[PDB]
């Protein structure tokens, strides 16, 4: 059955809620961003609102075919009425399209859900900086002090190097970019543009990344692999069996790999920085993993938090264990008494 966390208080809306049937007493489904665990559940014979972000509504229509009528975009930063309740959707600096979104109840209590996102500075003057918020429902992917990583504008300054440098020294050099869900566009968009490439990709990862209101997006992505030399693939295929046989696949045009994979976090992150990373070689190809998030890190998650000083905190993520529970529990005991909320 639908979790609490999942059920705003007062209303009959939820978020991130599409795989427990008709949730009893909901007359609106929020749906934060296109990531499978959040939208599982939705199909073309889904006929309740939905309410999202315009790039979330073309992912649903084009990808999953939910039909025109039941999908209801609203734009960002700015004060919407549904169903006689004000709501704003704001930017969560996590995938193409994923939003957090503000709920004004009729009884003055005020709602902040995060979905998913990686805290910033500069939420701290957003429409947030404008009144109290008094429940926040938090994104806890990596609420725990050994998570730190470094900037993505960092993470994405060494891959532009790494991949030039390697294209400069062999032009018949390959740079592949493994993928799975959207998120994490510019590591692959980047890395095309100090190359001079479009980057090639099947026909299904062409037709996600034409939903996401990316700028000029045509003069970035096509399906002609051949014309090209930043591949996406799989991240089920970024491997030397897999890689290998993609090599083959090319028909003598390239004579190395190099590949990169963007993970979050992986417990390498707690011994070596980013510029003194390495890979695994069998033969001409080299995998190299990029600790690049779209999620806070435990230091990022805290700062927001303090600056919010929410009166109480839900967590979404990695409330299966009571151990874990009681961990996050005791961080936001330690935050508030920190800060003086
Ligand atoms: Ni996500």
């Amino acid at each position: 059955t639908c979790p609490f966390y999942k059920k705003i208080p007062g209303t009959g809306f939820t978020v991130d809620a599409f795989q427990y049937g008709v949730v009893e007493g909901c007359t609106a489904y929020f749906l934060t961003h296109f990531h499978s665990d959040h939208y599982a559940g939705l199909s073309k014979h889904f006929t309740f609102p939905v309410y999202c972000s315009e790039i979330t509504g073309n992912l649903l229509k084009n990808k999953l075919h939910v039909q025109e009528q039941y999908i209801h975009p609203l734009p960002l930063d700015t004060e919407c009425i549904v169903n006689g309740v004000k709501v704003v959707l704001l930017d969560a600096n996590h995938c193409p399209g994923a939003v957090m979104i503000l709920f004004y109840l009729p009884n003055g209590t005020v709602i902040l859900h995060t979905g998913d996102f990686r805290a910033d500075p500069s939420m701290e003057r957003s429409l947030l900086a404008d009144q109290k918020v008094h429940m926040l429902y938090l994104d806890t992917t990596y609420c725990s002090p050994e998570y730190t990583f470094p900037s993505q504008q960092e993470v994405i300054r060494f891959a532009i190097n790494t991949a030039f440098e390697a294209v400069t020294l062999n032009p018949h050099a390959l740079v592949v970019c493994g993928t799975y869900s959207i998120g994490k566009e510019k590591v692959f968009l980047a890395i095309a543009d100090v190359l001079g490439s479009k980057v090639g990709m099947s026909q299904e990862k062409y037709k996600t990344l034409q939903c996401l209101n990316i700028p000029e997006i045509n003069s970035l992505i096509t399906t002609d692999m051949c014309s090209s030399l930043v591949h996406l693939l799989p991240m089920m295929q970024i491997n030397f069996k897999g890689l290998q046989s993609h090599l083959k696949k090319c028909g003598g045009k390239y004579n190395q790999i190099l590949a990169f994979r963007p993970t979050g976090w992986t417990h390498s992150n707690k011994f070596t920085r980013i510029a003194d990373v390495i890979p695994q070689t069998k033969g001409n190809i080299s995998i190299y993993g990029i600790p690049y998030s779209e999620h806070s890190s435990y230091l990022e998650m805290k700062r927001f938090v303090q600056w919010l000083k929410p009166q109480k905190i839900i967590p979404t993520v990695n409330v299966g264990t009571w151990k874990s529970r009681s961990t996050m529990e005791k961080y936001f005991r330690e935050w508030k008494l920190e800060a003086g909320y």
